[PDB]
C-alpha cells in the first residue's frame, strides 16, 4: 500500500530469514559495455513489477515481524569503480554495479524472505531481460505490478493442506549487522563433467543425485564415526508438486525439505545410496508427506537440532543459463553467497552446472573449508572412470 503502512506479517516460515538477517546475493562478473543508464532503467522497472522488494521489516511488539512499505523514489542502482550494509529495517534489495576492466561485476542482494533461490533467479533473469530491451530498445519492456507475493502457509492454506517426521528416532540417540558467509568452489573440466554425466544416465541417474552421494559418503570418511548415521535435508520446490501450480514469484518461499536418513557403512556403493535417495523422494511424494509436511528448506539456517548428528544440506540449485545479453556484453561467471548475520550455524553444500561444467560448493563458517569439497571432487572423477 501506501509507504510507511503495514504490508502484511511475515510467515513462521519466513521468520527464519529475519531472525538471522538472511540476504542472498547474486553476482555476475560481466566483460563488455555496461550502460548503466539502461540498467538502471531495467532495475527501476523490475521494482515496478515486484513493489513489494521496496520494503523493509519492522519487529512488532507481537513478536512478529511487518514487513513495510516503503517508496521506490528512493531505491536506485548503486555504480562503483567491503563498502556496503545491508540492513533489514532499511532496505531488503540492492543493485551493486562495479565497473572493471573489459566488464563490471552485476550483483544483486535480496533478502530471503522475499525469495527462494527459485523465486530469486527468476528476478535475477528478468532483469537482464529488461536491460537487453533497454538497450535494444528505449524502452526496459511493459510494466504490469503484481500482488505481495503468498508466503508458503498461504499456498497450503488456499489448497486443502493446513498444517523432521523421520529424524525422531536418532534422536538423542547414537541479528545485528549481517556478514558474508564464507563459500569455497571447485569446479570440473568440460569433459570430468560429461564423464559424470554419462555415468549418470548410465544407472537412471541424475548429476544431482550422484553428487549427493558422494558428498554422503564423504561425510562419513571424515566424521571418524563409523555406523552412526548420516541425516540428510535437500530442498523441494512445491512449485511444480502441489495443485494448481505456483508460479516462482507468486510465492515468497516454496521449498518444501525433504529428509533421508542416510546409513553409510564401508561398504555402501554408490548408486545404491544414490538411488535409494531418488527414490525414498518419490515415496514421499506419493505419500503426500512433503506436501503435508510443514517442513521448509529454511530450516537449512538453524544448522543441526538438539540430540541429533550433523546435518548435511544440499541444494541442487543448478541453473542460470539462456540468460539475455545484448550484443557486446558477455558473462563470464555466476557467483552465489549468503550474507546472513555473524553466528549462523550455516553449513551447506550446492551444485549447478556452469557452461557444462559442474560446479561444487561449501558454504559457512567451517574449518578446512576445501577439504571435504575436495574429497567429493575427486570422487566424482573416480566413480565415473572405474567403477566395475
Amino acid at each position: 500500500m501506501f509507504p510507511g503502512s503495514v504490508i502484511r506479517k511475515l510467515s513462521h516460515s519466513e521468520e527464519v530469514f529475519a531472525q538471522y538477517e538472511v540476504f542472498t546475493s547474486m553476482t555476475i562478473q560481466l566483460r563488455g559495455v555496461i550502460d548503466v543508464d539502461a540498467l538502471s532503467d531495467a532495475f527501476d522497472a523490475l521494482l515496478e513489477t515486484h513493489p513489494v522488494l521496496a520494503s523493509h521489516l519492522e519487529q512488532s511488539s507481537d513478536g512478529g515481524w511487518n514487513l513495510v512499505a516503503d517508496d521506490l523514489l528512493h531505491s536506485g542502482i548503486c555504480v562503483i569503480d567491503a563498502e556496503l550494509r545491508l540492513d533489514q529495517s532499511v532496505s531488503l534489495l540492492h543493485l551493486q554495479l562495479i565497473l572493471r576492466e573489459g566488464g563490471a561485476e552485476l550483483t544483486l542482494y535480496l533478502h530471503h524472505c522475499m525469495a527462494d533461490g527459485h523465486h530469486g533467479a527468476v528476478l535475477v533473469d528478468e532483469l537482464f531481460s529488461r536491460y537487453t530491451d533497454a538497450v535494444t530498445t528505449g524502452d526496459p519492456g511493459p510494466i504490469t505490478p503484481q500482488p505481495t507475493p503468498l508466503s508458503m502457509e498461504a499456498v497450503l492454506a488456499q489448497r486443502g493442506i493446513r498444517k523432521a517426521e523421520r529424524f525422531m528416532s536418532v534422536m538423542y540417540a547414537y541479528p545485528g549487522l549481517p556478514q558474508a558467509v564464507p563459500v569455497t568452489r571447485l569446479w570440473l573440466s568440460k569433459q570430468q563433467t560429461s564423464d559424470l554425466m554419462a555415468f549418470g544416465r548410465e544407472h537412471r541417474l541424475s548429476l544431482n543425485a550422484v553428487v549427493a552421494a558422494a558428498i554422503l559418503l564423504t561425510e562419513w570418511q571424515l566424521r571418524n564415526t563409523p555406523h552412526v548415521p548420516i541425516p540428510y535435508v535437500y530442498p523441494v520446490d512445491l512449485r511444480f508438486v502441489l495443485a494448481p501450480p505456483v508460479a516462482p514469484t507468486e510465492a515468497t518461499n516454496l521449498l518444501g525439505a525433504a529428509s533421508y536418513l542416510a546409513e553409510i557403512g564401508p561398504n555402501t556403493d554408490i548408486v545404491d545410496l544414490a538411488s535409494d535417495i531418488v527414490a525414498t523422494l518419490r515415496a514421499d511424494l506419493a505419500n503426500g508427506v512433503i506436501q503435508q509436511s510443514g517442513l521448509h528448506f529454511g530450516t537449512a539456517f538453524e544448522g543441526t537440532p538438539p540430540g541429533l548428528p550433523p546435518l548435511v544440506f544440499c541444494t541442487d540449485a543448478t541453473s542460470f543459463p539462456t540468460m539475455r545479453t545484448p550484443p557486446g556484453l558477455e558473462i563470464e561467471d555466476i557467483k552465489g553467497q549468503f550474507y546472513c548475520s555473524i553466528s549462523v550455524p550455516l553449513d551447506l553444500y550446492s551444485c549447478a552446472v556452469y557452461a557444462g561444467q559442474l560446479i561444487i560448493e561449501h558454504h559457512g563458517h567451517i574449518a578446512e573449508p576445501g577439504k571435504s569439497l575436495e574429497a567429493i571432487r575427486s570422487l566424482l572423477c573416480t566413480v565415473p572412470s572405474e567403477y566395475g
